[PDB]
């Protein structure tokens, strides 16, 4: 078909990378899989519900925190219903349906319940307390708003038709060369699968020259017949890392890979996900390649009481606990015990010799009698375990995604960057994880959106993992429908546009913070001319798809004052049936690294959605944050948010902060509402602050709404200090030096519960942190120390009082230091 290339043309637009593409490949993984994938989508595609699909409500089935209650204990709650000019409020049963709702609205004097100002519907067989948009305003204090129309049509939703033996392993190390560069050097073979390193071969030292040619045969120990799915060899450059590169020994249709390489290989910058890759490195012309040869087809009683204890405490240990060869052989002589214990299985199958065949097959023979994993509750930490880089065994990873299956869409959003990351720990384009994240993302609008920018942002930027993310990508929008595809492209080119400008803007001064309004003229140019012929007229919000954007409030935008030189812009909200004229503000910033700004403020939302497992709500912040492409992106902006610094020459008066929120609370009452929600802001950001690593911060950093909101920002490169809780917070607390008040007394005591509900998920955690570092930096035993490891919950609560004191000696100390190491 023609026609059939203008939508592969609209798809290389919307990914920022083209998927037809054969110059930087070797095999055809890539192709292959965009092929594999398409029965999973167009299964899911013919299975999804039109009308849910269309209007996807947000729903959750946790229960509603005993916080949401006391905040409505009358068993009734308040929605207003707006015909076009009028409206009608009714009063409702938490366990009310949407269905029921209208039912009695109708039958007081077809149609569906909408979120004013929004995209967002209330529908479904779901009681409303359980949506989203309801609990987010009881939270708040709101009153809901919506809207009787007609349902969108499912049309709207249209999917395009679319149209397809015992022999050793050796390999020759012909040479390596590189037009530009002297030490002397070696190429390091290693047989790689899941970090283990199974055989290892160097070759001699010859002086680095240009072009450095061996021709030798490197002989292991390991037989073919022995060598696992999933093993790398892994080659790499020495004098000491230079240089690396992989390639899969058995492939995508498991066949022994044979042949004449000349692979162009990736660089060390001057252990994380980017040494895994089977990508190569595509700058063809300037990198180091190295030139192979392989000729190497068919592939395919009791327990003492003692012994048993050792077993369980070797369960018991954290998963950054190291495993003694002992401890491996005691695991894999009594692996049948131990498949009883789910916890146990990431230990069990990283105790397991992946380079012997048999050993392989027993452990095949084992994960048939799966029957108490598959009957465990879901534990996440524990399924998360089993798609890190320690995994790279196919049925391994086959039966922690299972275990994803049964979450709802709700748990799905909580865990999907870091879903979306461990697909850089596969080791074949087409895994188990990547379908999974597929058929979620087209099961549901709003994970499809995230899913988009979660894929875009590395396809954008990661020259190691874009091809593979990029075949995904396609996969998904090949079958989120017209309507999405559309707002995509929307969204797209409003990013484009911005993002041209944000740079230069930069670039007309580079450090002289000033922000003179000679500067300030031609942002106001750039962004009218824009306007008038450019940019759409509307726009979902990237970090918040309900909303959908209109046009700039000109006036209102202007660069801020910093080192670099962001853009404040405020948006008119495009829709009309809003009930507020508060304009929709984004900061577009080139200079930081914001995939790393992604990840923490993910984890953030984990800590919430586990407090809220203990009716806990510490009213973190945690904005929208999206990287759009290298060191680029937008950050969604707070209305009425003002950094602790604006509110103070290194100077710093304790009592500024109450002033500050007493001037901007009209009656004592809000002002009471506001110090009570900055001690729990500030608990909140203290604990989550400490558990990991993040909390020793400058003033510049930290702002507080007028309403006592407290919030850290700006996750760049994170005497010392373990978080902070400066006098100017104290004072508020209503204390200052040594002596207590029941606000400090109360700040304490919610720290304490807050900490020890983290540790009680302790492996979870560990794991996201773990993850995050190796796939979201350029160690860890940090968190495992600030999360006390293996105590009593006293020895803990001590421990984080001691912390909490530690602030109170120092006081401004650190944050004087700033300045003072300025100059
Ligand atoms: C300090 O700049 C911010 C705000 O300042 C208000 C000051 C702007 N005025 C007010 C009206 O006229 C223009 C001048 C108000 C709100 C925010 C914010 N910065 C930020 N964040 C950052 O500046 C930031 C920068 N880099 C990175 N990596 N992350 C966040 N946020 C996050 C969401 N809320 C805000």
């Amino acid at each position: 078909s023609e026609e059939s290339q203008a939508f592969q043309r609209q798809l290389t637009a919307l990914i920022g990378y083209d998927v037809t593409d054969v110059s930087n490949v070797h095999d055809d993984e890539l192709e292959f899989t965009r092929r594999g994938l398409v029965t999973p989508r167009m299964a899911e595609v013919a299975s999804r519900d039109p009308k849910l699909y269309a209007m996807h409500p947000w729903v959750t089935s946790k229960p509603l925190p005993e916080y949401l209650w006391k905040k409505i204990a009358n068993n009734c709650i308040f929605i207003v219903i707006h015909r076009s000019t009028t409206s009608q409020t009714i009063k409702v049963s938490p366990d009310d349906t949407p269905g029921a709702i209208l039912q009695s609205f109708f039958t007081k004097m077809d149609f569906v319940l909408r979120v004013c100002g929004r995209d967002e519907y209330l529908v479904g067989e779901t009681p409303i307390k359980n949506f989203q948009w309801v609990r987010h305003c009881l939270k708040n204090g709101e009153e809901i708003h919506v809207v009787l129309d007609t349902p969108p049509d499912p049309a709207l939703d249209e999917v395009r038709k679319e149209e397809w033996c015992d022999r050793k392993f050796r390999v020759k190390i012909r040479g390596i060369d590189i037009p530009v560069l002297d030490l002397t050097v070696f190429v390091e073979a290693n047989i790689q699968h899941g970090q283990q390193v199974l055989c290892q071969r160097r070759t001699s030292p010859k002086p680095f020259t240009e072009e450095v040619l061996w021709n030798v045969w490197l002989e292991f120990s390991i037989k073919i017949k022995d060598l696992p799915k999933g093993a790398l060899l892994n080659l790499q450059i020495y004098c000491q890392l230079l240089y690396y590169v992989n390639l899969l020994l058995i492939d995508h249709r498991f066949l022994l890979r044979r042949g004449e390489y000349v692979l162009h290989m990736w660089q060390i910058s001057g252990f994380n996900a980017d040494k895994l890759t089977s990508a190569t490195n595509p700058d063809k012309e300037n990198s180091m390649s190295i030139s192979i040869l392989l000729d190497n087809h068919p592939i395919a009683a009791e327990m003492p009481n003692q012994l048993r204890k050792q077993l369980e405490a070797i369960i018991a240990t954290d998963p950054l606990n190291p495993l003694t060869a002992e401890d491996k052989e005691l695991l894999w002589h009594f692996r049948y015990e131990s498949l009883k214990h789910p916890k146990a299985y990431p230990k069990l199958f990283s105790s397991v010799k992946w380079g012997q065949q048999e050993i392989v097959a027993k452990t095949y023979q084992l994960l048939a009698r799966r029957e108490v994993w598959d009957q465990s509750a879901l534990d996440v930490g524990l399924t998360m375990q089993l798609l890190d880089c320690n995994f790279s065994d196919e049925n391994v990873r086959a039966i922690a995604v299972q275990k994803l299956e049964s979450l709802e869409d709700d748990d799905v959003l909580h865990y999907l960057l870091q879903l979306v990351q461990a697909v850089k720990f596969e080791p074949y384009h087409d895994s188990a994880l990547a379908r999974f994240l597929l058929k979620r993302g087209l099961r549901n609008k709003r994970i499809g959106h995230f899913l988009f920018w979660f894929l875009r942002s590395e396809i954008a930027q990661s020259r190691h993992y874009q091809q593979r993310f990029a075949v995904i990508l396609e996969a998904y929008l090949r079958g989120c429908g017209t309507a999405m595809l559309h707002d995509f492209t929307q969204q797209v080119q409003v990013i484009e546009m911005l993002q041209k400008v944000t740079l230069d803007i930069k670039s007309l001064s580079a450090e002289k913070y000033d922000v003179s309004s000679q500067v300030i003229s031609q942002l106001k140019q750039k962004l009218e001319n824009l306007q008038n012929s450019q940019l759409p007229e509307s726009f979902r919000v990237p970090y918040d798809p309900g909303l959908k954007a209109g046009a700039l409030a000109i006036e209102k935008c202007k660069v801020m004052a910093s080192k670099k030189k962001p853009l404040w812009l405020e948006f008119k909200c495009a829709d009309p049936t809003a009930l507020s004229n508060e304009t929709i503000g984004i900061i577009f910033k080139h200079g930081d690294d914001l995939r790393q700004d992604m990840l923490i403020l993910q984890i953030l939302r984990i800590m919430e959605s586990i407090w809220e497992t203990e009716s806990l709500d510490l009213c973190l912040l945690p904005y929208g944050c999206i990287s759009t492409g290298d060191k680029i992106g937008m950050i969604e902006i707070v209305k009425d948010a003002t950094t602790i610094a604006k509110i103070q020459t290194g100077a710093f008066k304790d009592e500024v902060l109450n002033h500050w929120l007493k001037e901007k609370s009209p009656t004592e009452e809000k002002f009471q509402a506001a110090v009570e929600r900055f001690v729990y802001s500030c608990a909140g950001y203290c604990v989550a602050t400490f558990v990991l690593g993040i909390g020793d911060r400058h003033n510049d950093n930290i702002m507080i709404t007028e309403t006592g909101n407290l919030f850290h920002i700006d996750f760049g490169h994170i005497e010392r200090v373990p978080f902070v809780l400066t006098p100017d917070f104290l004072f508020v607390m209503g204390t200052s030096g040594k002596k207590t008040s029941p606000h400090f007394q109360k700040f304490q005591d919610i720290c304490v519960k807050a900490y020890l509900a983290l540790r009680h998920h302790t492996n979870l955690l560990i794991i996201l942190f773990s993850m995050m570092l190796m796939t979201g930096m350029p160690d860890i035993e940090y968190i495992r120390d600030a999360l006390t490891v293996g105590k009593n919950e006293e020895d803990a609560k001590k421990y984080f009082l001691d912390q909490i004191e530690v602030c109170r000696d120092k006081g401004w100390t650190v944050q004087f230091n700033w300045f003072l190491h300025l100059v």
